[PDB]
């Protein structure tokens, strides 16, 4: 298992694992595009497989994701210059993420609400930093499908949410002060 912060490649896929609560979450790297997680009374973590360089790809996944508390099943990544953390949220637990509402985008058989938020003095790919988060949050839950990431990126940019140079992009599980499991397979 992965149980400490790291990135790398496994079976052809980039992966990232991060937590502020070492010991509360584990990630197993499965075959091909597969991984799984298990957490118990965690702080915050984000883990997943995907790509070292994000962009306008189509991301096809399916997942076991039936959380009891606060957690997200979400496309997730970063840009630099500007430094931005971004989310395309497919499902969630007790809490549906929200923020400053910008409008909607209709893609991949759903409609998503566009939100913007900001994290202050927070962990990032660039260390402790302040940075915006951009969100698309599906209006109803789903745990399999295709995400046309470009359709989100363009819609955000059309709403003045500017992305910089892409860093990593993963189909992520995120947990927060919760317990649970996920098993996610990138097609
Ligand atoms: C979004 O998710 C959690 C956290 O992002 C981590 O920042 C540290 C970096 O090394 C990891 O790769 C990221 O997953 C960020 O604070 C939050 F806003």
């Amino acid at each position: 298992a992965v149980t400490s912060n790291q990135t790398g490649y496994h079976d052809g896929y980039f992966y990232s694992f991060w937590t502020d609560a070492p010991g509360t979450v584990s990630m197993e790297l499965g075959p091909g595009g597969n991984y799984s997680t298990s957490w118990r009374n965690t702080g915050n973590f984000v883990a997943g497989k995907g790509w070292a360089t994000g962009g306008r790809r189509t991301v096809t996944y399916s997942a076991s994701f039936n959380p009891s508390g606060n957690a997200y099943l979400t496309l997730y990544g970063w840009t630099r210059n500007p430094l931005v953390e971004y989310y395309i949220v497919e499902s969630w637990g007790t809490y549906r993420p929200t923020g400053t509402y910008m409008g909607t985008v209709t893609t991949d058989g759903g409609t998503y609400d566009i939100y913007k938020t900001t994290r202050y003095n927070a962990p990032s790919i660039e260390g402790t930093r302040t940075f915006d988060q951009y969100w698309s949050v599906r209006q109803s839950k789903r745990t399999s499908g295709t995400i046309t990431a470009g359709n989100h990126f363009d819609a955000w940019a059309r709403h003045g949410m500017h992305l910089g140079t892409h860093d990593y992009m993963i189909m992520a599980t995120e947990g927060y002060q919760s317990s649970g499991s996920s098993n996610v397979t990138l097609g």
